[PDB]
């Protein structure tokens, strides 16, 4: 598979003489997410980060961790990172999306009736090109197949967290497992406390950025804005020169104020 | 006999259009083991070494000695070099091996009932090629025939060692005699003390590497390892440059730290 | 997939410098059996036949049907074509087969505990080549994946036949569906009565050649026989010249006396 993104198979059904998928350059690497950084940012509101664990000899074990794009001012469903099967249609706005993306989302969340309804309603597009549904269905199925199943992963000390996790679809479970790093990682015979505090939570509505931590990240795929419209809203600004703002302190190494997803514990077998 | 290995006659019963035996290049020399170095390493966990005894004129008498591949960390049946008829099935894992190798091992250890059972159960393979059992049985029998019987060989000062040796099958007895060198060899009229200490033992469970000597040998047929799997285990390493590790001392002739099999005494008649 | 046979991935674990799979020339065609004719004949005791249904314009729809190799003199388990999960180990003689074929059969019949036991017992072969289990497991899994799911198929008028069919593994169900032709096929709007009588049956022990029809087929993969052994058994022969035997009647087109597998009804949707 040259492109591992599950949304890479989405194409204009009407006419595709020359179309390029919007997947980013990371869609060609098998990091286990099966979602490119562009699509993850667009849908699940997160980016990818690499976490390196050293051993003592000079070898590094690498892991993926999600970086939350949710600001501290977001409220309600705006703080939901990955929606669950109970509210994915409302959170992702499936009615507004195109039929191909809607079918892909239905197949991801395992809605057989919706899958059949969309497939039967999409047959009239066969009159344009004879692979409107066949190749899309096959590609999505072969992408989802790779997600099917002494390392252990716990997502909280409470039973309700485990119940919320085990009711999610297999693709969503794999995405959450790959995007959420453990607070404490037991590797070999030693425990590494990556973080003593959590930043995300798993509930009946999916994976949410429950903690309202301050986020100062600049998205590299969601930075578009309409300059033609006039926006009138109060903000706060600083008065002073470099002495008052202490601009010289910028010469030091900057501490990034971001929100990586940390929750639960992980056991890595020998 | 171009190939003296007892396991050289093992072939895929189903289809053998182009099959090459895994016997090493030493299978064509009649050293008396009747087992190639590859098969000896695979089953009995030992390699072959040459021992030269000079006379005084310029002629050398050559003998074979087994080199143990068992590390000092092995425990229990992992330290068994050559299993006896009491526990050969468990040690060699006959239930996991193929029917041809299982039949060869049964014939080596003289289990007539197992031989007949395997031969009668292997008749259904005659429908592929008409020599599934006939040629294998004939080759194994003609190999075993060569092992049938004032030089003397003692394998310990205790009676129980002799009792353990004399209850072994003829093929196993010949293999042990050829692979185990004497601690003291009485040749002509003089005694040569090859080693004042023993490295192997013969008991009711066969020939074992009882002494937990340090082994630093690298097997040349058992070096395969799966690099795809991640292995997490503590080891010890040395810190320092060539001065701390004394790498310059490597210019001297190296003393090999291996475990040749030495036990008992041998009398060679004129 | 260049080779669709599920047993094509079986290789000698010890050494495979130059090994050729015994799969026949039909292993490269995707007929839906996922078992080559050689392996089907060896294990399930059947061959492949093509059945052509014309339409009226000049187009033929092709289907596969199993040809039974069981003679009318066979008794008991010798008449079992495809064993079920209740007695597959005894019928196929798994204890006599090699570890790779045994693992493949375990994975086909969905025996997770046996799969894990064989995989853990086969780790010691990693010391020869690092893909003793990994590539075999991956190939068998990707072959089995293709078998996972208004056309309908009924395998008898009794409820017990349906109960026997629905308890079989998915691979076995697909093989039975592909190898057993319907007695009556409802295609489009018309019924074609291919045969008014059945030749095979499905029970709690799998697919069996229940009807003791006379079989005069000569297997093209199971014709081996040991000419060196003397066989003494009474048979019947015909006395007479060409006039008594009516050899001249051989000039007419011969009616083949074989036993294709016919059972149930099939509905093919538009």
């Amino acid at each position: 598979l040259r492109n591992f993104c599950v949304f890479s198979s989405v194409k204009p059904l009407d006419f595709c003489d020359q179309y390029s998928s919007p997947c980013s350059s990371d869609a060609t690497v098998d990091d286990g997410w099966f979602v490119c950084e562009y699509h993850a940012s667009r849908f699940f509101k997160m980016e990818k980060l690499a976490l390196a664990i050293p051993d003592g000899t000079g070898n590094n074990y690498y892991r993926t961790v999600g970086k939350s794009l949710v600001d501290d001012k977001a409220e309600g469903i705006e703080r939901i990172l990955i929606p669950s099967q109970n509210n994915y249609e409302t959170v992702l706005n499936l009615s507004l999306l195109g039929p191909a993306e809607r079918l892909v989302f239905y197949m991801i969340y395992d809605n057989k009736e919706k899958q059949n309804e969309i497939c039967q309603q999409l047959r009239m597009y066969e009159r344009f090109r004879p692979e409107v549904v066949e190749e899309l269905y096959n590609s999505t199925l072969r992408v989802l197949a790779l997600t099917n199943p002494n390392e252990s992963r716990s997502f909280g000390l409470s039973v309700e967290d485990d119940l919320a996790f085990n009711v999610l679809p297999t693709f969503i479970q794999n995405l959450i497992r790959k995007c959420v790093a453990p607070e404490s990682l037991t590797i070999g015979t030693e425990d590494l406390q990556l973080r003593n505090c959590n930043t995300c939570r798993i509930t009946s509505e999916g994976l949410l950025a429950s903690v309202r931590l301050y986020n100062s990240v600049q998205p590299k795929y969601l930075y578009g804005v309409n300059e033609n419209r006039l926006q009138i809203r109060n903000v706060l600004q600083f008065q002073g020169n470099a002495n008052a703002l202490q601009q010289k302190l910028s010469r030091y190494e900057l501490y990034q104020i971001n929100i990586p997803l940390f929750l639960g514990k992980q056991i890595i077998s020998t």
